[PDB]
């Protein structure tokens, strides 16, 4: 998958015991770390399904200067997405994960949207819009958990937790040099 | 200055005692402190062109350029480079000015765990090189000190007696600085 | 001289690159290697002079007699002070005169372990204080440094020569020694 | 697992094509890779009972716990012992269940050149036998193929093609391992 870094990034600016401080924050325990795997059994099989309902907002997949959506651009990133939706769920939330969420969220920043693909595109994803697609991306998995309550809601909530955990880590690139 | 962060870190975990007893070991005493103040009155205007010698975008950075880049790339980081080399000229006038107590203890140390694993990066939200070894912490005791001398000579008791004390200071500091480094009792 | 083990101890498990960097980094070139060569004609007839500074049971030993003691009564250790001093007398003329090829390097590195509690005291028998923390190792960088100065005097280019070989030196032995103190990959 | 850097470590100047017309050579097909999975299975739950065959500080040795052994004294080094058992373990595992890619071959490089007086001894930081000469690497070919057989039994055509496969992975690692003790251009 061209552009698939998951394992081959730099070192994130963000210290292990911020981040274990992060996930204590989103309540992420070892609970949750089953719940993924769990939703990474159950999810396995669906992520075209997932898929066809996000990628494949489009103005940020988009040359700016004339609003064409980006085909190849759409294509690359949604299999990087498919994998992301796997990585979410069965990869151990360790240093090799935060460095990766942390280049994901430069991906959507000015700092390196579109340099992945070597595309033309709109620069920048601005950070509110990050942070709103918390809910939309939290909540259109739920149907796919179930498709297969307590078991449902535990893959749900942590779902919702990394969600949640990856944006905050978005943000850093985002924040005023102290604010974050 | 950006990260710059002296007055302003947590405690270090090194006693006040064992400040002292390392303060008496490199033998940094009255004489030292004053001889700092002196150099600080001669090195001064001097800064940049202290600077361009060490650090920055356009400064002679041999061999370990690479610890202000990108490792996966190897590219050099302009704004890291940049903001460091800010607050070098800080230390450089930290060095000879600051008296050496706990706040001043406490900032040597914050500077040996940015150099370490530990924070290096993190002040300047860049994705570089996580660590600089200390056996290079160790070995740049001698370029920078011996870089320095010409500095205090541009404006020889006066100059050796500088020169010791910024000899010392900077032998105090990394000794400072191996703390994170060693295991855990060996320090 | 008894523990003087110089060309026959173990593989150092420092790559000989890292040697070559290392010495890169304390800038120990060819003119330091002549520099150093040319201190040992100097120090040469000096060295009891030397020792009587440093070391001896009867040396002007500072708080660190401690690490020639027994740590249970605090007694310095004669024996242990003679043994040592002979060695470092030798070690002396080490510096000055022994190229610095892996041969060096194996002994350098020994002569950390023999401060680390790795293989303090084994070499002279001694019951002593195990470790001599790294903090120490860095601190004394200065002192032996510049005790070493007026030596290289006595007999200004060339002086400094001469003794900024024996500063890269005694650096130099210093970052080889920190290996053994060092976390795993912090070195 | 210290020192384990399976896709941790640097690109061996061995190329793609290469490793394929080797791979090619020891006969490693689609079914060593199935078979070398199953083994994977077998061998899962017994990997202590094979190392006690093999490695460890109180392993049926062989006279290579020489190569373990600090050579100026003949003395096994423990943590040597145990620290390679861990990583050794973990090879069993990486032989049966990695995909024979660029990262493994990378692997067995490094693994190699640990063998070799490039960096034997340096992951675990002992002063020990330099080097391992490449006629012992070769002759042990045999006894690490034969020693796994009865393990992959203890759950025939199934059992060879496990065997075979894991005869062709030793084969092609050692093969990979010769590379820096060969002359420049016999490789
Ligand atoms: C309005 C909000 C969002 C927009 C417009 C957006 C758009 C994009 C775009 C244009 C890319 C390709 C960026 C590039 O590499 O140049 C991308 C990559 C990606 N985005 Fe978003 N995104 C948004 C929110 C989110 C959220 C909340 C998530 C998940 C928590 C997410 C997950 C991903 C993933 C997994 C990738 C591919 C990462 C990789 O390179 O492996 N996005 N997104
Ligand atoms: C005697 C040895 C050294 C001295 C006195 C020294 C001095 C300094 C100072 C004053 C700073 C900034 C402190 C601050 O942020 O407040 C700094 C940062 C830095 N220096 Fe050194 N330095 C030494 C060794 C080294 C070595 C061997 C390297 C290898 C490349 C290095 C590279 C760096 C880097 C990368 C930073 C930024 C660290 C960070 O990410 O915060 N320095 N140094
Ligand atoms: C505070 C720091 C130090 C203290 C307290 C100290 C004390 C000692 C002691 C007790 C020994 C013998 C240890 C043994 O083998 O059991 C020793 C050995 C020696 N030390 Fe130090 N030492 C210090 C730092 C240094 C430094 C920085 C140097 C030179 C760079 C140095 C040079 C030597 C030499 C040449 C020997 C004998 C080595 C040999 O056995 O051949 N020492 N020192
Ligand atoms: C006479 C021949 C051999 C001797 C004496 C020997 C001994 C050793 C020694 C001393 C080490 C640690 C080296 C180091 O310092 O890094 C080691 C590591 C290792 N050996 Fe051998 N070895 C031999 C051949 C082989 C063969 C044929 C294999 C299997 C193909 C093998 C598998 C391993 C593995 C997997 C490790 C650890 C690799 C790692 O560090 O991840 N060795 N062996
Ligand atoms: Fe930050
Ligand atoms: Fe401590
Ligand atoms: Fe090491
Ligand atoms: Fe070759």
């Amino acid at each position: 998958i061209p552009g698939y870094d998951y394992g081959r990034v730099e070192k994130s600016p963000i210290t292990d015991l911020e981040f274990d401080l992060l996930k204590k924050t989103v309540m992420l325990g070892e609970k949750d770390v089953m719940y993924l795997k769990k939703a990474g059994d159950v999810l396995k099989d669906q992520v075209d399904e997932i898929l066809d309902l996000l990628v494949g907002l489009i103005y940020y997949f988009s040359n700016p200067d004339t609003g064409e959506p980006i085909k190849e651009y759409l294509e690359r990133v949604r299999a990087r997405f498919g994998a992301w939706i796997l990585d979410t769920t069965s990869r151990d939330y360790n240093r090799e994960w935060l460095d990766y969420q942390y280049e994901v969220g430069l991906r959507h920043h000015r700092s390196k949207k579109g340099v992945t693909d070597g595309v033309r595109t709109v620069p920048h994803i601005p950070l509110r819009y990050l942070i709103a697609q918390i809910y939309p991306l939290t909540a259109t998995i739920k149907p796919f958990l179930a498709k297969k309550p307590e078991d449902i809601e535990g893959m749900y909530n942590a779902w919702f937790k990394s969600v949640v955990l990856q944006v905050a880590i978005w943000s850093h690139p985002y924040t005023k040099e102290n604010d974050w």
